[PDB]
């Protein structure tokens, strides 16, 4: 039993809700919140900008130190950093950005990072400003993630489309 509430169950291990991931993280305090990161951990907009804003820019400060030490992430890769006031940990995962021409097949690799964590609160990778089809992202999530994932979808209209079209 965990504290996630109001989710629709899609599969044995994947759950979905119309929610603001920032507000969901603030209420649940999950062990892991996933950020829709880029390779530079520049959290300017989309989910990343919203998560970072909710940390009063502490996520960005920590991220800049991480990059200065380690260099950029790989597309499809991840790193674990602090969850600040939102979660114990933040798993920064880099899905491909279609608006940069990145290969969509890397979306499966990106979701594989979730399997290193037993339970996660997450957005749909490569959705929103990353330019992928959220319906495809949900399919890859379901077919790749084996651990327990709670997906927060900000837009009510998209949420309804994802549920109604789910196979
Ligand atoms: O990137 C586009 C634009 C926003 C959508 N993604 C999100 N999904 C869950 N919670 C969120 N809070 C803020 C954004 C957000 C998709």
């Amino acid at each position: 039993v965990n504290s996630f509430s109001g989710y629709l169950k899609l599969t044995d291990n994947v759950y979905i809700k119309n929610a603001d991931i920032v507000e969901e993280a603030k209420k649940v305090k999950p062990t892991v919140v996933v950020n829709a990161a880029n390779v530079y951990l520049k959290h300017g907009g989309g989910v990343a900008g919203a998560l970072n804003k909710a940390t009063n820019n502490a996520m960005q400060v920590e991220s800049d130190d991480y990059i200065a030490t380690n260099g950029p992430l790989k597309v499809g890769g991840s790193c674990v950093l602090s969850g600040h006031n939102l979660a114990k940990h933040c798993l920064h995962v880099v899905g491909p950005n279609v608006n940069k021409g990145e290969d969509i097949q890397l979306l499966k690799s990106a979701y594989e990072n979730f399997n290193q964590h037993e339970v996660l609160l997450a957005p749909l990778l490569s959705a929103g400003i990353f330019g992928a089809d959220p319906i495809h992202s949900l399919r890859v999530c379901v077919d790749t993630v084996r651990t327990n994932v709670y997906l927060a979808v900000f837009d009510k209209n998209l949420y309804d489309k994802l549920v109604s079209s789910f196979l």
